[PDB]
């Protein structure tokens, strides 16, 4: 009847920042800045996060306190036609919630292999390794050497492959490390929904505590001078090509966890008369300055790594997913008692992902008990449900896990909920938001919850900035495309590409075909048909709470 509310704005603030602060900073951010160069990420990024960012950020929390609704039938409620978004959003997070946990296995198995009495990526004299690799501080001492860590995370962690198509022998340690973390995630979920609430004074200050340590390692590195460089100052080349305008937008969309419903959901579960622009403001900030300043350590890290390997920075690690598993590993080497600093390190990372994947899986099944509200939400109907979603998602992960599994791993990061879908959603949001319910309508609902009416700049932003940005990022990425390359050596088949391509379309076709679908229920002729599909049906059509009106 009643959608649950808030217990008070601290814990709506906590669950939220826990919620989208995880590996999108700490992990992400780090490769996705060293692949497209150096300095010359944060020249889009930054603009991203002052152009669809935080204006997009705000709005889904805006919509999710003005319709005290899901990712879902909360677009039913602002615009009936164009609600395919929604459903997008879920086809979006339900990919992510595959590979996303992904990740944490990989943690996972690195906290296993932190228990013993030595690391096993100090040095390189263990089984796996390959006669090409030598110590680090010997290599620049005295060809094609290879690093302790680096082989430490293919050769072992991964047993990589040699393409896409040689999915090989899957690795049993790994799976059993997916599905702990799958137990995890299912026995937080159906019971102890809030277990992390109760501990988030260790869930959250941790987090940021340990990230602190590695900074303060990061910069007495005695090549950080060197690494913060290559982190700051741009090249202008780099701007031309469109890779660079992709992963930044993408990245800035994917840390915020926007066109996912996710925030839309955490809006919903607040009260209307909530001043949430400020809030969503100081975690915005908080946000964008952890991925910076954890840029910061992981570069100076690289720097250092660089440095003493006698190679240059851009080839120091491994440019697509893993360099926060080369980088890091190293940094907590130089540590006094490396073994207690990895331990906190791992279960740091171990503490951002697995809030992270709450918070998703949980939007995600509470996005689809809204589809389903007779057939599900019953109690033990739901409680299979989970075992369901969990259980889907784990064995679809288990493609990731073979050793040919990484490069699967990178199309799903690459495209499944991130890349050309997430700009497609999040520029039919905007769009939807400014062009057919109307900017100014939209500021006539937050004049009324939060107090006062806010500058021109979070209309601007939705009218003109996101929808520009995504546009000329879409179709100047289809003008000059480049194939998508792993460890940018790798060449992907034609039939991969066309995979990829297909995990992005299976989203993005959303939006038309539920566009379809919606004209086809309704009779009469097309013009009528649209203008009545483009009607909110009473947005704020609640009365508990001092509410005003639609118009
Ligand atoms: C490593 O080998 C590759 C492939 O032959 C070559 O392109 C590269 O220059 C070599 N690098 C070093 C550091 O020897
Ligand atoms: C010879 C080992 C089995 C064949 C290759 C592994 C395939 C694992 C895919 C799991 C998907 C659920
Ligand atoms: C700029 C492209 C959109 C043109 C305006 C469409 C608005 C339709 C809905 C009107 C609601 C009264
Ligand atoms: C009108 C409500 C039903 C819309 C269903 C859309 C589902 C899209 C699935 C995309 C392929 C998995
Ligand atoms: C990965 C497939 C997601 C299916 C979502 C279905 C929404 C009705
Ligand atoms: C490492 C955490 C940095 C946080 C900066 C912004 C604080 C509001
Ligand atoms: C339930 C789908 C009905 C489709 C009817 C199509 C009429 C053009
Ligand atoms: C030049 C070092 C800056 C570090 C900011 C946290
Ligand atoms: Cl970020
Ligand atoms: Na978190
Ligand atoms: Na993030």
């Amino acid at each position: 009847p009643q959608r649950e509310k808030w217990s008070s704005k601290i814990d709506f603030v906590l669950s939220v920042a826990g919620g989208f602060v995880g590996l999108g900073n700490v992990w992400r951010f780090p490769y996705l800045c060293y692949k497209n160069g150096g300095g010359a990420f944060l020249i889009p990024y930054f603009i991203f996060l002052f152009g669809s960012g935080l204006p997009v950020f705000f709005l889904e929390i805006i919509i999710g306190q003005y319709t005290s609704e899901g990712g879902i039938t909360c677009w039913e409620k602002i615009c009936p036609l164009f609600s395919g978004i929604g459903y997008a959003s879920v086809v979006i997070v339900s990919l992510l919630n595959v590979y996303y946990i992904v990740i944490l296995a990989w943690a996972t198995y690195y906290l296993f292999q932190s228990f013993q009495k030595e690391l096993p990526w100090a040095h390189c004299n263990h089984s796996w390794n390959t006669p090409h690799c030598m110590e680090d501080t010997m290599r620049k001492n005295k060809t094609n050497f290879t690093s302790p860590v680096i082989e430490f995370w293919e050769r072992n962690v991964l047993s990589l492959s040699p393409g896409i198509d040689h999915p090989g022998s899957l690795k049993w340690d790994l799976a059993l490390c997916l599905l702990l973390v799958w137990l995890v995630c299912f026995f937080c979920i159906w019971k102890g929904v809030r277990s992390t609430g109760k501990v988030v004074y260790f869930t959250a200050t941790f987090p940021f505590a340990m990230l602190l340590v590695l900074l303060v390692r990061g910069l007495t590195l005695p090549g950080a001078g060197a690494g913060i460089k290559f982190y700051l100052y741009p090249d202008i080349t780099r701007l031309e090509d469109p890779q660079v305008w992709i992963d930044a937008g993408t990245q800035i969309f994917f840390s915020y966890a926007i066109c996912l419903g996710a925030m839309t959901s955490l809006g919903s579960y607040n009260k209307y008369k909530y001043n949430s622009y400020r809030d969503c403001m100081l975690l915005g900030c908080l946000n964008s300055g952890t991925s910076f300043v954890s840029g910061f350590a992981i570069f100076s890290i690289l720097g250092f790594m660089a440095q003493e390997q006698g190679v240059d920075i851009a080839d120091v690690a491994e440019s697509g997913p893993g360099l926060a598993f080369i980088a890091y590993p190293k940094a907590v080497t130089m540590m006094p008692l490396p073994t207690f600093w990895s331990i906190l390190f791992f279960i740091m990372l171990l503490l951002l992902g697995l809030d992270s994947q709450f918070v998703e899986v949980e939007g995600q099944i509470t996005s689809l008990v809204d589809l389903y509200p007779s057939f599900l939400r019953k109690g033990y109907r739901r409680e299979i449900f989970i075992a369901f979603v969990c259980s889907i998602s784990y064995l679809l992960g288990l493609t990731m896990v073979t050793e040919g599994g990484m490069y699967v791993f990178q199309l799903f990061d690459y495209y499944a909920a991130s890349g050309v879908c997430l700009l497609w959603v999040a520029f039919f949001e905007c769009f939807v938001i400014a062009w057919i319910y109307g900017g100014d309508n939209l500021y006539d609902g937050i004049e009324d919850m939060i107090g006062y009416r806010p500058g021109p700049w979070m209309k601007y932003s939705w009218a003109v900035i996101t929808p520009v940005l995504c546009v000329g990022c879409f179709i100047f990425s289809l003008v000059k495309y480049v194939p998508l390359t792993y460890n940018k050596t790798y060449v992907y088949p034609n039939w991969a590409i066309g995979l990829g391509w297909s995990l992005a379309l299976s989203s993005m076709l959303c939006v038309p075909l539920v566009i379809v679908i919606r004209l086809c229920q309704t009779e009469g002729p097309f013009l009528v048909r649209v203008k009545y599909l483009l009607t909110p049906r009473e947005p704020n059509r609640w009365a508990v709470e001092r509410e005003g009106a639609t118009p």
